[PDB]
């Protein structure tokens, strides 16, 4: 198949990046980074958050069940804040998508790399 063997690739280590979120920067800061840059959250879709065990829905702090603040919305003219991406993990797409990206950043890297390919190399 090799394109699923792909995809399956890339949500396997942001699956492993999501565990390891808050356990080694190094996971942390490329995660928040593709998340802005590519504005987009967990691998398949936000709801990879509840693998993290501070963000699993049955967690007992404040972020269970959401989503870190690199998954928010900026454009906008309000302000926003770090409990931005709080209690979204189990609504709909439609609720929450007006205060967080809920595309995958998985996808949302890949048709990026084709657009620029050609730009890539030179």
């Amino acid at each position: 198949t090799f394109r699923q063997q792909t995809i399956d690739f890339l949500n396997d280590n942001i699956r492993r990046g999501i565990e390891n979120y808050y356990d080694d920067l190094d996971f942390k800061n490329i995660m928040d980074f593709v998340q802005k840059k590519f504005k987009c959250c967990g691998g398949e879709d936000y709801r990879d958050w509840s693998k993290n065990q501070y963000h699993d829905c049955s967690a007992p702090g404040p972020l269970a069940c959401g989503v870190p603040y690199t998954c928010c919305i900026r454009d906008t003219t309000e302000v926003v804040n770090t409990m931005c991406g709080y209690k979204t993990i189990d609504k709909e797409r439609f609720s929450v998508q007006d205060v967080i990206y809920v595309r995958g950043c998985t996808n949302a890297v890949i048709i990026w790399f084709m657009d620029n390919l050609e730009v890539l190399f030179q």
